[PDB]
């Protein structure tokens, strides 16, 4: 288990922290959404939530990442929800597949239930 | 018609306000995107816009929610744009399908047209 | 090459700046993700990153836009990553296909690598 503070940013202007899967990824179109393990765990900095999105090179190779929302106080593993679009898609362990974007968590008066 | 202030947050750390459909949902892959009615209406708090995203349990069951963007002064019904990915997907009325995330609306000098 | 400052907002409450393709768009489901040229170039205002999302009318016509993330200091062309979902999708040059949403780029202590 590693926290998000261990994640790296490709460059200072990068919106996102890079996410890789811990295992070799073979996905076929008939499989439908698969949850890929990262071994990276919440929680997030105070007053922030996380959004998991694909990288564009990976999207273009036909690996779709479904938007993932990570709550501020989630302490579980961050997974990448991924689907092969058209073709069989393979991603080697340790290749960047997704990115974690941190966004402000706006407070509202909505009830909690 | 109910406003977004009636929506509930699963927990205080939840990024999103829960959205359900008002009707029973049967979706097949051949149907393509369907707009699911929530009976919840804009507008949004000042200086905010809304982003509609799927929940991860629902994504993993093969119901994809296409990112929805809700403008700050939209006064219409918030709908969930949904597609069955691989399999026939059923969702009972009142089961959480999507979430509304509120984000800051940054002001720019871009022209309005 | 035009900068994002030339983009227009449909209304003052619009979250997003409108994006069109520079060419006629014919997309079939078997083609998988295609990168549509906009002729609009980064970079983004300081302390912001960009998120590219589809418009909802276009989503509903069966043209899916994959979430695109634009880094703050990206100076290349903003492209729209698009896929025909179910049906052959045509979009005429100059019809709005996507939108660029500007979001705050939160600073973290994460390493840069």
């Amino acid at each position: 288990k590693q926290p998000i503070s261990k994640l790296t940013r490709a460059t200072p202007g990068s919106a996102g922290l890079d996410l890789c899967s811990t295992s070799h990824t073979v996905l076929t179109p008939e499989m439908g959404p698969q949850a890929l393990s990262t071994g990276i765990y919440g929680p997030l900095p105070p007053n922030t939530f996380g959004l998991i999105l694909g990288r564009s090179s990976i999207t273009m190779k036909g690996l779709q990442v479904y938007p993932g929302v990570i709550d501020n106080d989630y302490t579980g593993e961050i997974k990448i929800m991924a689907k092969a679009v058209n073709n069989i898609v393979t991603v080697s362990q340790g290749n960047r597949i997704a990115q974690l974007i941190l966004l402000p968590l706006i407070e509202t008066d909505n009830k909690v239930q």
